[PDB]
């Protein structure tokens, strides 16, 4: 249990009361509370789960991220002033830091707090012990869900190794004095091992920020770090799905016949793929029963849905995407029945499979990659948003985010392919890759299509196939699979010419072409470029 002085060391003041490990009986009781207002104020849905309302942001904000730059930080960060290759890893000063974590504290003191103790990492001795802070119960609600809860023998010997402060009540009114993006913040002291959150309701934000410190912490240690799903069959076979976000891994890691062993964060050490959660985030919008049944059924008290349209009579409007298509529902890890349990993990894996939403219609459902592909695409990175607002007429716009989360990478994404390709090599593990995206008929794959591809790909039926090489790309396509249309196989067939499949094909290279120039820095990067599309 905690007391006012322990908060006092962070530096908050006159604590009211504490709400030490929330169960989830309180937190239900705190959301609904009907004296609530404003975005604290929950609402129950006639699923028996509370809808919540994150704000003004209904996702992440990468440009009020920030990473003090101090004598811990210095020399093993990816900067995004220092090093090659765009990211989100702005330089903040210690004494920018220490006057937002002044905003924080004093935003904090005088309240009554919700402190939530968690783990981020399966396994105890590459885990972090993080303390949650925040004045907001479906916050405290979402880490409960979100991270490892400890046993009550875990509680008694626990120590933080991370303190996450949420202070999204509190904006920062010097941030154009200073420099910074906004009002708003994101920032991250390695130093003091503390990340403080201001202006910004959205819970994802101490999701990723946590997994943006593992991708950190565990490359240094030889152990990797993804941005994937995965799951065991019965065999003992594990599979990885890497991919960005909205690409599938959530839906198809979400296999029946497969045991869970996690949907977003893993890590790869001597014993194998752990997950570094407690808990699924999965996206709601459009959500269909029909098509994903194990995910619909987690929706139900205990699990906290975000941004959803609540109608009057309590129902749920999974089309609704008004606010944004970035709707969301958390939960235990347990509202999915076939899972690994009681530790979510398990051995190496055989299967690494990359997800791609590709938007130009010009990648196969499927391809075996070698082993020079393999680190060439996820190096690359690549997907692609049918964007425009879709409201003009077409707009296939692509994104090159590498190892298929840039967003959340600490060290230079090389570091992130080496790691993870000695892993994949001492396991014989194969590389695939899946597009869930577009083809010629400008309607997205069925989800139903897909599973029997990754079906295909996990018994063998796509490695004892008989190939065929998809000219530019040369990437290995089956001649056919069993429970797939034959005609999906080879993009080119679903235009009404193969020359409409080429024209695109050759701007979807050139793009791909363009975005590795900058890995030709080391003979590693110049020697992959045998391993991209060439025209
Ligand atoms: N063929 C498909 N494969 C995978 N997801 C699909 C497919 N068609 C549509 N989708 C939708 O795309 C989204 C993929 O989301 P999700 O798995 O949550 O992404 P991730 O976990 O990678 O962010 C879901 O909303 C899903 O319903
Ligand atoms: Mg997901």
């Amino acid at each position: 249990g905690l007391t006012p002085q322990e908060l006092e060391a962070y530096g908050i003041s006159d604590v009211h009361d504490i709400v030490y490990n929330p169960s989830y009986d309180l937190l239900y009781q705190e959301e609904l509370d009907p004296s609530l207002t404003g975005y604290e104020r929950g609402v129950l849905t006639n699923l028996g789960a509370v809808a919540v309302d994150t704000g003004i942001f209904t996702g992440r904000s990468p440009k009020d991220k920030y990473i003090v730059r101090d004598d811990t930080t210095r020399d093993t960060f990816w900067w995004a002033d220092k090093g090659k290759g765009k990211n989100d890893n702005k330089p903040l000063s210690p004494e920018t830091w220490q006057h937002l974590k002044g905003l924080v504290t004093r935003q904090l003191s005088g309240k009554r707090l919700f402190v939530v103790d968690a783990f981020c990492g399966a396994n105890p001795d590459t885990r972090l012990s993080v303390r949650f802070i925040t004045e907001v119960a479906w916050q405290a609600h979402f880490v409960k869900n979100m991270f490892i809860r400890p046993s009550d023998e875990e509680l008694a010997g626990f120590k933080p190794d991370f303190i996450v402060m949420n202070g999204a009540k509190c904006t920062n009114p010097q941030w154009k004095e200073q420099g910074l993006n906004s009002e708003n913040f994101v920032a991250f002291n390695l130093t003091e091992r503390m990340q403080l959150i201001g202006g910004t309701w959205y819970g994802g934000e101490m999701k990723k920020g946590m997994f943006s410190m593992m991708n950190y912490l565990l490359p240094l240690k030889g152990i990797a770090s993804m941005h994937c799903s995965a799951n065991v069959g019965e065999k003992g076979d594990v599979a990885v799905f890497f991919g960005l976000s909205g690409t599938g891994k959530t839906t198809l890691s979400t296999d029946p016949k497969r045991r869970l062993i996690g949907d977003d964060e893993h890590g790869w050490d001597d014993d194998g793929v752990f997950n570094f959660e407690g808990g699924c985030y999965a996206k709601t919008i459009k959500l269909s029963k029909e098509a994903e049944p194990e995910i619909y059924n987690a929706i139900r008290r205990d699990a906290l849905l975000e941004n959803v349209t609540v109608r009057e009579d309590g129902t749920i409007d999974f089309d609704d995407g008004s606010k944004t298509e970035n709707t969301r529902v958390s939960y235990p890890i347990y509202h999915i029945d076939n899972i690994v349990k009681p530790v979510s993990k398990a051995g190496h894996a055989t299967k690494v499979i990359f997800l791609t939403a590709d938007a130009f219609g010009v990648l196969p459902p499927v391809s075996r990659l070698t082993a020079d592909q393999t680190q060439y695409h996820f190096l690359s990175g690549f997907t692609a948003k049918l964007a425009g607002t879709e409201r003009g007429i077409t707009e296939p716009t692509p994104t090159f985010s590498a190892c298929f989360g840039a967003a959340f990478l600490s060290l230079h994404p090389t570091q992130y392919a080496e790691v993870l390709v000695k892993r994949m090599q001492a396991a014989g593990a194969q590389a695939y890759l899946v597009n869930t995206g577009w083809n010629g008929t400008g309607k997205r794959i069925s989800i139903k299509d897909t599973r029997a591809i990754i079906d295909a790909i996990l018994n063998g039926s796509l490695d004892n196939a008989e190939t065929f090489t998809l000219p530019m790309f040369n990437l290995a396509i089956p001649t056919e699979l069993p429970g797939v249309d034959t005609k999906i196989l080879d993009p080119r067939n679903t235009y009404a010419s193969p020359e409409q499949w080429q024209e695109k094909a050759e701007t979807l290279a050139k793009l791909f072409i363009d975005n590795f120039d900058k890995y030709t820095d080391t003979p590693a990067g110049a020697a992959l470029v045998a391993a991209g599309p060439k025209l």
